[PDB]
């Protein structure tokens, strides 16, 4: 009886309301916080076609200046940062707006990002999103960017689809809101450091 | 002598009879039951096309309203269900119908899915297969979607396939038929936990 | 001095000659032999086109009628065989005959298949070899399959390409040859079981 | 304030300047070299279309002449040089030059290549790139080769990109250029024997 996001046939019951405006799109911000246990780095995508995307996936680069223990500088380094290539997860059902997540773990490249040291680093999050418009067959890429000062440490995302009547309602007003939230302001580093140090 | 399924120039001796219908097509359930010594959730695909699907593939999501356990409420939470990125099994050669099989361990968010917590859970599993349909390049995606309800626990599928006379024939009346066949009632989890109590 | 196999503007210096004619094609058998220390199931694949085979891959599917623990029977059950889809090495360049490999290990499902046992075995191999022809972004499938019949124990290919003055040669009617070198008749968990019986 | 590469609409702020001229283009040489801690092998790849190259990937063959175990001679055997395919980083953000990098590990084929046996060492690197040209839809492919002589032990690639006035210049009068730097002689393998030998 409940409504269901999908029917048996394939259909999906969203509808988009209150309307990067009309094509692919993303947060202005991401945020770092916590979620499922973990600290979590995390922006929003949408779909606003009204073409299906068929086979979307997203990839996530880190763009960083830095100088390897050699001692030789590299001005514009690009760096992973997992966003499901290791669950299948990077390969999006996006219909409703989706908070995609990277965790923040030894193989993250931003092991040892602090509140305090982001206030010191320079970097670039580069998020690729590419699918095909199921209409035409092309294949479409969108990209954006996230700058150290448009991550938003201790924020959240606000939901954006809720039940009404028959169908699941995107509020795409609040698509690019966020709050604060109380979060530590160590590193996942720090913080792994901080337990092997208390522990008994 | 005896019949093959592929000629050795890639012509299969598939048979379509008794005929979702005429496309792609999904069983009507989903059911879990054991499988090789495994709980396993599984549904059946069907190809009635007859161009060829080529890089036919298949994924499934866990949609789900769930809370973290920061507190945050999430309306629609996506996690990913393993049918196969793990092997290739999800890059499917799809001529006669398959059984799509999810594994249920401890990775799957269904691990702790036992037969009486069903009846009190809301979630749907939701289907995606793309492919290329061979006689025009173009990429093509079908859903569907199983509630909880249309989820049938200690139900097994009927077979569809049989050997006659020169070709493997599929019976289309029994593609979405299933029974009752004996089935634990204890999730995998549960299972686990009443082996690392009783063993010597 | 010595010829390359591909100038460094990637035009590769292969001729076909002595020429499943015209297309892609695969050898008539397969085999099973030792290969760097291992039990390998073996095949050739070739393209006669003149395009290039963009994003050519090859995925190799198990097909048997078995039954189950639970006392189940299957009918047609599919398998996957590993040809690569764990290194990358299932993304063929294929421009000159390759042998696909496929290491019989634990996780293969023919670690238990002996040339005794393979008297007895009834199974086939379903070769699905996928690309795009560059020429048009069409998309193209070409399949082939084995029966027990048709897999070799204890054959090995014969070589198909040799240096000639400036370019490497393909000598097309030695591409099906094979012949017989000395090879255990022992399964590789019958192998394994051996030496864990057998050690000091 | 401080000048970003990618806009937040997707736009690239990179110009290329002092202009394998047109297309895509592969340095002239590869290296072997230190990097982040590790012996790396190296290259360089450019795209001068002004299409952005969507899906774009990198994958690396080593294509050698060998004898195997059981002395079979294998006249032009590929083995995988792993380039990415481990991490996500074979799908490449392709709009300045990146330098490609294959570590060296006990997995390479190049573990126990040392610059004393490439002296004597015959074998060919040959590099595949992949991608959808956005503007049709196409499916290109380029490719070049490195020989052994072509391969440059204690070698570094010199920088491309350089910070100007509100976006980041490409000197493609480097692009080819490299540099010696002080370089260990010995393989990866012959390090790790040297370690396994001085170790309290």
């Amino acid at each position: 009886k409940r409504q269901r996001f999908v029917d048996k046939n394939g259909r999906c019951n969203v509808q988009h309301g209150n309307l990067r405006a009309e094509t692919l799109m993303f947060s202005e911000h991401a945020v770092i916080s916590m979620r499922d246990g973990k600290l979590t780095l995390m922006f929003r995508v949408g779909n606003l076609r009204n073409s299906h995307m068929v086979s979307a996936q997203i990839r996530c680069k880190l763009l960083k200046s830095r100088q390897t223990p050699e001692g030789e500088f590299l001005p514009l380094d690009q760096l992973e940062l997992d966003v499901g290539f290791s669950t299948g997860a990077d390969q999006l059902f996006l219909v409703s707006p989706l908070t995609i997540c990277h965790v923040i773990d030894a193989k993250s490249p931003f092991y040892d990002l602090s509140q305090r040291s982001m206030q010191t680093e320079q970097f670039e999050v580069v998020v690729i999103l590419e699918g095909i418009v199921e209409t035409t067959g092309m294949t479409c890429q969108a990209r954006t960017s996230y700058t150290e000062d448009e991550v938003l440490w201790g924020h959240r995302f606000f939901p954006v689809i809720s039940l009404e009547e028959g169908f699941f309602k995107v509020d795409y007003s609040q698509f690019h809101a966020t709050f604060e939230v109380p979060t530590p302001p160590y590193s996942v580093k720090e913080q792994e450091e901080m337990l092997l140090m208390s522990s008994p």
